C-alpha cells in the first residue's frame, strides 16, 4: 500500500510505516575522569547482520572504546 | 492499506503503523568520575539480527564502553 | 485498513496502530561518582532479532558499559 497522497497544507507531516528516533543534549560537567578497562575475549565467532539499518552515531563490533561521545 | 489522504490544513499529523521514541537532557554535574571494569567473555557464537531498526545513539555489539555520552 | 482522511482543521493529530514513547529530563547533580564492575560470562549462543525497531538511545548487545548517559 503506503499511497500517501496530498493536495495542500502548509507544515503537514505523514509517516507511514517506519522507525524515528531523537534525542537531546548530552551535557557532563566535572573536573576529573579516570577509567580503567581490561577486555579479555569479546567476540570467537560471531556472526552478524544489518539490512535497512540506521545509526545516529559511531557503528562499531567488538570493541573497548573506553570513553564514547 | 495505509492510505493517509489530507486535503489541506496548517500543521497537523498523521503516523500510521510505525515507532517514534524521544528523549530530553542528560546532564550530569559531579567532581569525581571513576570507573573500573574487567569483562572475560562477551560472545561465545552470538548470532544476531536486524532488519529495518534504527538507534538515536552508538550501535554496537560485544563491548566494554566504559563511558557512554 | 488504515485509512486517515482529512479535510482541514489545523494542528490536529491521528495515530493509527504504532509504538510512541517519550521521555523528560535526566539530571544528575553529585561531587563523586565511583564504579567497579567484573562481568565474567555474558553471551554462551545468545541468538538474537528485531524488526521494525526502533530505540532512543545507544543499541548494544552483550556490554559492560558501565556508565550510560
Amino acid at each position: 500500500g503506503n499511497v500517501t497522497a496530498d493536495k495542500d497544507g502548509v507544515a503537514d507531516v505523514s509517516i507511514e510505516d517506519s522507525v524515528i528516533s531523537l534525542s537531546g543534549d548530552h551535557c557532563i560537567i566535572g573536573r576529573t575522569l579516570v577509567v580503567h578497562e581490561k577486555a579479555d575475549d569479546l567476540g570467537k565467532g560471531g556472526n552478524e547482520e544489518s539490512t535497512k539499518t540506521g545509526n545516529a552515531g559511531s557503528r562499531l563490533a567488538c570493541g573497548v572504546i573506553g570513553i564514547a561521545q
